[PDB]
């Protein structure tokens, strides 16, 4: 009984730092949570801080191929502060449907934070304008830079990113690091949360707040809005807003959920005018069938250590 | 940032191959259950038969030696049967709660046995008659096998141990083996359920039944029944016996919690005619504190091989 362990540097190797895999591997399943062939039980917290836990997410994801597993994800608000360490941190097991038995044993962080980007991606190309080119993001830790860099890396006619943090220095740090990246964009810091939401076409909420500061009229006609980090949005723009999806309803405790936009069950944005908000809480078949599809192409190109279970 | 790997080898190599690490293990964590020092969330089932299911099982555990974790372990009842693998298997992973990083990855069936049994052995020290001789086991599984082990560990007053199993090859590959690791004890393969249990002054279920069977007229005046897969035990006896004890109440859904029996807080058997239940449903601190203590001696003993998270 062999298991495949892949560290974050295998998981690179393996082609994981390009969102190109993710989007590939959350349209099916994505496909898969629409035709309901998935099982995914409410992930329970472990709180011994809103970004103070640490979640269990199984699920189980149906068919020829199918697959199993979890991710064991914890968080400490403190760590980059007091530690400097990221603030997310975990493994994601693989199980074979078959016999239950954990096959691959991975590191989460960098799945977790490049799903996600591809969440934000995949609704973008239903929920966003066609060639918008004014991107949005508020908040420059971890899963705000993979957001940026993945939004980047799908979307070629983007022109203008206006970035704005609470934390003056993240935000200088994070627009001067980019420039350099991509010189022929325009990375704009921005002084408060109002001129950089206002200027966006897209806006992604990267925080950790607990507390909404998104006002309705901040936003412009046509916008997207992707709501990472959930708390970032006040009440009245889920009201106001022509269309809200989310990506799982009975998590979210409508316009459509986001495997139905998939599957064209239900449209996306149908002018540029409406106004959209997506309100993403994150679902284990996203990391299960990210890590699934890593896991596979480190098998072809002999990358992890192997270890054995007994 | 590093993990210690620690698979069934090592961990038996550290020590977890005999009960009293067990012991010595949950007798602090029950204490600490007892005065309520831990976080312990429901654990969500993921079902995809009663046997077949992955459960993930958070928890935490409080003090200066604080330690975070989960159990993530899968369960095919047709591994024996089809295709020669132990139906239970999984990992555990042990977190720093400082920074809630992971810091290791452990193989779990064999300590998820292990700790089962010092649930039975710590529950006979309060509940079982003082030199009890007769011992029952229903089941010849790897559960029941390793109650048995722990068992003879720990009592060296017993004489007789009473086996049954329903598939009669199972039970005559079970005392035979058995029979020759400790000869001086007659080992006897009984014809039915019955007859083994009214022969026993313990009796322990280890079975995967979905329909109960014990009747309480079977049971002798003064015997501890220790109910390990718990669906083995008719209504009637919970109502006629004398004393129920669990091991988290809000877990099972009374005589006492089994970590009251540890504290002293509440008397366990107090005659011996009193017929004594314990149903344990099994909890997370229990392999969580159990992985933390092998983990540590793993490291001191330099066994395990060492991996990096990034
Ligand atoms: N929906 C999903 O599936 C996922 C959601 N999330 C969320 O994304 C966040 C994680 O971000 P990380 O980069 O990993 O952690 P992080 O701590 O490194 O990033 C936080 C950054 O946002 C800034 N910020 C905080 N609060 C703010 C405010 N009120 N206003 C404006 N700007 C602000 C902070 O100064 C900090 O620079 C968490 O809230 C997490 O819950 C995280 C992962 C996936
Ligand atoms: N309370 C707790 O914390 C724990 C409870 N359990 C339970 O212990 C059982 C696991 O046993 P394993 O040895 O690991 O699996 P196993 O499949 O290897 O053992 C099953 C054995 O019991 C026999 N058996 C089944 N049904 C029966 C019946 N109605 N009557 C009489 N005899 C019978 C089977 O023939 C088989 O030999 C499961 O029911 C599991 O839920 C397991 C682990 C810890
Ligand atoms: N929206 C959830 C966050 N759930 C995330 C956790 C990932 C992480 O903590 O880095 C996930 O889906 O993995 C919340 O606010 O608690
Ligand atoms: N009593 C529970 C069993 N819970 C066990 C699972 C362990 C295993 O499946 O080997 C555990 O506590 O780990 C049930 O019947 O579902
Ligand atoms: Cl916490
Ligand atoms: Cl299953």
């Amino acid at each position: 009984r062999e298991m495949l362990y892949l560290n974050r540097s295998d998981i690179e190797q393996a082609g994981g730092n390009h969102s190109q895999v993710y989007v590939d591997a959350l349209t099916e399943a994505l496909t898969a949570h629409a035709h309901n062939d998935f099982v995914q039980p409410l992930k329970p917290y472990l709180r011994q801080h809103i970004a103070d836990r640490i979640i269990a997410m199984p699920s189980h994801i149906g068919g020829e191929h199918a697959i199993s597993g979890i991710k064991w994800i914890g968080s400490k608000h403190d760590n980059p502060s007091k530690r400097n360490m990221e603030r997310a941190s975990g493994v994601i097991i693989l199980n074979d449907p078959e016999t239950n038995y954990p096959i691959a044993v991975m590191e989460a962080s960098l799945i977790s934070s490049m799903r996600t980007a591809a969440v934000s991606v995949i609704a973008a190309k239903h929920l966003a304008k066609k060639g918008f080119k004014d991107l949005t993001i508020i908040g420059c830790g971890l899963i705000g830079d993979k957001q940026l860099q993945s939004m980047l890396e799908q979307f070629d006619h983007i022109e203008r990113v206006f970035v704005y943090d609470q934390f003056s220095e993240a935000c200088a740090r994070f627009v001067d690091r980019w420039q350099q990246q991509r010189p022929e964009i325009n990375f704009i810091a921005t002084e408060n949360a109002k001129e950089a939401v206002s200027n966006g076409e897209v806006v992604i909420t990267c925080t950790v707040t607990d507390q909404p500061y998104i006002e309705y009229d901040w936003l412009q006609k046509g916008a997207f809005i992707s709501n990472i980090s959930i708390m970032d949005v006040h009440k009245e723009v889920f009201i106001k807003a022509d269309k809200v999806v989310v990506d799982d309803w009975s998590q979210c405790n409508l316009h459509a959920e986001l495997g139905q936009l998939v599957t064209g069950d239900i449209p996306g944005r149908e002018d540029d005018d409406e106004i959209i908000l997506l309100n993403p809480m994150g679902m284990a078949i996203e990391d299960i069938s990210s890590a699934y599809f890593i896991y596979q192409q480190a098998q072809q190109q002999n990358i992890g250590t192997t270890l054995n279970l007994y």
